[PDB]
């Protein structure tokens, strides 16, 4: 087989796809898994000025592993508009819209050269992408295995079960962690109680990500 | 027919449930339509202390047509805990589960009285209330319509999509309402060309509530 691939989703833009990326693909890096960084559509940028989007951190991270990497390696569809994809494009770039085929022929070309190829989506599960696709069909498209990551603030439990109903209804392998977030212990007392019952009665549990870098390696890499 | 039955519930706590509850009530009794407003299940209130919790502020709207309610006639299960209604209970009354038969018959007895009876949920459709049901499973027993408001803020389009998977995959009568807020022209430009968009692929339109009174009154009430 070649490199596995993992997308990395979340119930809310700022919830920690960016943060909880760069820790799993550095863990793995550290277990001699060599894991790339791709951020292949990114909204609210302007390179001309910033050089601190997701793409650039994951660059960063990623020339401790080649080099000769630039931005457009890793990140092809990129807007100003702080918005869901679509519509940056139809505004920015009208003539191009974004091709979902292309992205899973460029995703998939690094799997030749990686053991675990993560791919950070924006906006949500149902943000669209396309006329026809939201985030949730590109992940499928690319027969990518899912982690959805989620806030640590009341409310995490309506959003990861409104979540969890949509990826159960889909024919993928998915995981759901928390980003439990230094300085909160309201968690434990307001949200855990319910996380652990529903983990006594789902074949799937919610995870906290930060407990979770061995089973979510685990997670990423298993079979085929 | 007995009165009509609309459930309010939201993509997240403090979207507008009570707002817009009590401006559509409000808007329906302006029209001769006699209506009640009833929070069956309140988290995070005193009621020793402070008087102006959802089942209050409904109560003062509620006595322009009926001096004699109190408090308990139009909620049943309230609880300190800002939390889920489950682990609410569970901490603080364990040896009274909510029991969704009773507020069944409860609910539906203000249907004798009441030409519309608007029902307020808490915490969001996935929210648990008992260890075997959520809010939506209380709106499905009620067989009550759904009014289902959304923040206006970057990220509906994803928690009104998350709604709507799961509002249409079960048999119910739903709408999904933004409730817009003053001094918001960012949801112009950043969410509303989706919505359209949407709404033009859609058989159930995503709306806006502050547009909408009409036509969530002409939802609420037709048919038997
Ligand atoms: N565990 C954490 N501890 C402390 N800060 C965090 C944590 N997780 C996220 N943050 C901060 O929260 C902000 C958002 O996190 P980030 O990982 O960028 O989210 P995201 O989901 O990738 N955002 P986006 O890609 O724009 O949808 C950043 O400033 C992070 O540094
Ligand atoms: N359209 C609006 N314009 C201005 N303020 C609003 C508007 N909608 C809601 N608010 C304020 O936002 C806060 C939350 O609204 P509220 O209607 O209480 O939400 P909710 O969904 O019923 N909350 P909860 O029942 O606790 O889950 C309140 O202080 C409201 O006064
Ligand atoms: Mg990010
Ligand atoms: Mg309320």
């Amino acid at each position: 087989f070649q490199g596995h691939m993992l997308f990395i989703s979340a119930t809310n833009t700022n919830a920690g796809k960016t943060t909880c990326a760069r820790l799993l693909a550095q863990y793995c890096n550290a277990c001699g898994v060599k894991t790339i960084l791709l951020k292949p559509i990114e909204t609210g940028v302007n390179d001309a000025i910033n050089h601190s989007s997701d793409a650039h951190l994951f660059l960063q991270d990623n020339r401790l592993l080649d080099r000769s990497l630039t931005l457009k390696d890793i990140s092809f569809y990129r807007y100003h508009k702080v918005s869901a994809p679509l519509i940056a494009q139809q505004e920015e770039d009208p003539n191009a819209p974004i091709d979902t085929d292309n992205l899973t022929q460029r995703l998939h070309n690094f799997t030749k050269t990686y053991d675990l190829v993560i791919v950070e989506g924006a906006g949500g599960l149902c943000v669209p992408i396309t006329l026809e696709e939201n985030m949730l069909d590109f992940a499928l498209k690319l027969k990518a295995k899912m982690l959805l990551i989620s806030h640590d603030n009341l409310g995490l439990i309506n959003d990861c079960l409104l979540n969890d109903f949509l990826l159960k209804s889909h024919q993928l392998d998915y995981k759901i962690a928390i980003n439990l977030k230094g300085n909160n212990t309201a968690f434990h007392s307001i949200s855990l109680p319910y996380i652990e019952l529903f983990n006594t009665r789902s074949n799937n549990p919610i995870v906290i990500f930060q407990q979770s870098l061995k089973v979510l390696m685990s997670f990423a890499l298993k079979g085929s």
